[PDB]
């Protein structure tokens, strides 16, 4: 967001900015201890559904990308059947944190293709959140703008 005078410019709420603000202070503790996802009362983000201002009941847990991906891809004989252990999945992706990048023909893409979506994070992360699956292990910046509602 930088752009000449006299244009209208959609700057993000004040309440998106202190979510992406608590979205990286939560993201961290991966990093720091690898000793995290409590999911009881903790990591808290920020709950705004369509303008931007603040919805009544703001609430915690898990966002409505992280039990969905908790849920239907560690499913099909990866969490079903041997390991359901969201303590072990915060640590299979300890492997994934080193070197990570495995060459397979399926993933959560539509048949997955195959460099490439160097600008996917726009458009598809109004339905979804794969480049960004690194970036939310690597030191990243920013997420996309939207919330929408679920809850458990």
């Amino acid at each position: 967001t930088r752009s000449a005078i006299g244009k209208p410019k959609k700057c993000p709420t004040p309440c998106q900015l202190q979510s992406e603000q608590a979205f990286l202070r939560t993201v961290q503790a991966l990093l720091s201890n690898s000793s995290m996802l409590p999911t009881l009362s903790d990591t808290y983000i920020p709950q705004c559904s369509t303008d931007g201002q603040w919805r009544q009941v703001q609430c915690n847990g898990p966002p409505e990308q992280v039990f969905e991906l908790y849920q239907r891809w560690e499913a099909q004989n990866k969490g079903q059947d041997l390991t359901p252990a969201k303590l072990l999945v915060k640590i299979m992706s300890y492997r994934e944190a080193a070197s990570g990048n495995f060459s397979l023909f399926i993933q959560s893409l539509y048949e997955a293709g195959q460099a490439a979506l160097e600008g996917k994070r726009p458009q598809p992360r109004e339905n979804i959140l794969i480049l960004n699956g690194q970036l939310s292990q690597y030191p990243g910046s920013y997420s996309d703008f939207s919330t929408p509602l679920a809850h458990f």
